[PDB]
């Protein structure tokens, strides 16, 4: 078992939270899977994973994929701020997914041997992105929380298979 093995075991907890953070805000969200479809074609602005990154069999890299995970978790952190207080009923569950998602940001920058820290998105610019998720109508607002849990589910998933394939 190495610090990397703990990095994966920690992301698995991140998704366990998203379950309690995407079950209520998906069925009773009329914008995820109410009972018809819920065209979620908004696509927030937090993309960062594909076949070019190297997080899949096609050119499965190692330092390029894990890198996208460090900066991918920092941006994910501002979106966690979204679900860090928006959850007033299950606020505890929202803190269970954010606290862990932070445990990976520090556990990586520290155990990122043979890496680069992957820098991080300035908080001043991330202040405008967050002001933008909240500057959307009530409709686009409930959708922002949806797509966020959509990346955490998939995005984090590939992060685990990338740390195990490394």
């Amino acid at each position: 078992l190495t610090s990397s093995e703990r990095i994966d075991k920690q992301i698995r907890y991140i998704l366990d939270g998203i379950s309690a953070l995407r079950k209520e805000t998906c069925n009773k969200s009329n914008m995820c899977e109410s009972s018809k479809e819920a065209l979620a074609e908004n696509n927030l602005n937090l993309p960062k994973m594909a076949e070019k990154d190297g997080c899949f069999q096609s050119g499965f890299n190692e330092e390029t994929c894990l890198v996208k995970i460090i900066t991918g978790l920092l941006e994910f952190e501002v979106y966690l701020e979204y679900l860090q207080n928006r959850f007033e009923s299950s606020e505890e569950q929202a803190r269970a997914v954010q606290m862990s998602t932070k445990v990976l940001i520090q556990f990586l920058q520290k155990k990122a041997k043979n890496l680069d820290a992957i820098t991080t998105p300035d908080p001043t610019t991330n202040a405008s992105l967050l002001t933008k998720l909240q500057a959307q109508n009530q409709w686009l607002q409930d959708m922002t929380t949806h797509l966020i849990l959509r990346s955490f589910k998939e995005f984090l998933q590939s992060s685990l298979r990338a740390l195990r394939q490394m």
